[PDB]
């Protein structure tokens, strides 16, 4: 009688909600407070927490692409700066110029562990008499690739 | 969702489930996979907007408890579509008993 | 006698009614009050509560794109305007410039958990001279994709 159509099934989900990363930013004003800068003048700035990166518990390799986008607008106004993205535990990773725009910062397994704190070291120097106020840099932060 | 019940003689039974309206709710949504639970955690169907046919069958034991088919359904809705009350509408044959 | 049709019926429905996302807008008067702004003058602006994200139960997410319509008429008032679209939790995820006029900043489920406020900070330098009353800077936003 009943020729049974020998089919059965079984299934499953998967959830992927979230993206690996969170770019979390404490922006810097550089002259700062009981600090100054002069036109024309030379040194050193620096801030210690700049870029956090939180990862979740199962993302253990990151590499981040920062650019500089604007870098042809502070070129009007300094001479050289440099920056240098000072990585998780005393690690240097990171290097932009007005010339050379783009770094390849990228984390391991042990660095993500603990929290991926980027600070920030800038070299500088203000073009001859330059007069400004609130100039902005700003930086892309990409995800290339993860796992 | 879908309760079978038997008289005290049959003991097998071979069900066709078919999606009529298919083609009409490919036009709001992306994917719709329907999976009809068996008996007692057997899973013996599965309908889509392509494939719409089923064949789930059942044996002497399985109607002996009362076979519920429940359903399961994965589902995206097509970008931007909002509607209310939309009928989905399966045929169910006997096609076989003993 | 009878020779029964054998078809039996079940049937189902389901109500799709909302829209996955609500753009709850405070519009911003820049110059503001006890503040001022001068002709030819340069600095930063910033609104921490511009666009508010409201969701169903159900959305978790979102990929919406700003775009920046009447950019060419900024163009004959400002020297250089970069707004930047600052995210849920810190994180900042757009950035609008008069060239650079579109934006793709994308919402995961965890940042959709407790509500994504789009604050909005905005460095200009109106061109010189030029003396304006209630100008519009309109944005359009778009939902490309969720889930
Ligand atoms: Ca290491
Ligand atoms: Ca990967
Ligand atoms: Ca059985
Ligand atoms: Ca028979
Ligand atoms: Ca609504
Ligand atoms: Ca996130
Ligand atoms: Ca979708």
């Amino acid at each position: 009688s009943v020729t049974s159509d020998r089919t059965y099934y079984g299934y499953g989900d998967v959830s992927v909600k979230n993206e690996p990363v969170n770019v979390v930013v404490s922006p810097f004003s550089f002259p700062g407070a009981n600090a100054s800068l002069s036109s024309g003048g030379q040194g050193v700035f620096k801030k210690p927490d700049w870029i956090r990166v939180v990862n979740q518990s199962d993302v253990e390799n990151v590499k981040l692409e920062i650019d500089w986008v604007n870098a042809n607008q502070a070129a009007n106004y300094f001479d050289y700066a440099r920056i240098l993205v000072t990585g998780p535990n005393g690690q240097v990773k990171g290097y932009l110029s007005l010339q050379h725009g783009k770094a390849w910062i990228t984390l391991d397994a042990e660095e993500l562990r603990e929290g991926a704190v980027l600070g920030a070291v800038m070299y500088y120097e203000v073009k001859e008499g330059v007069l400004a106020s609130r100039l902005p840099l700003v930086f892309k932060v990409r995800v290339v690739e993860t796992g």
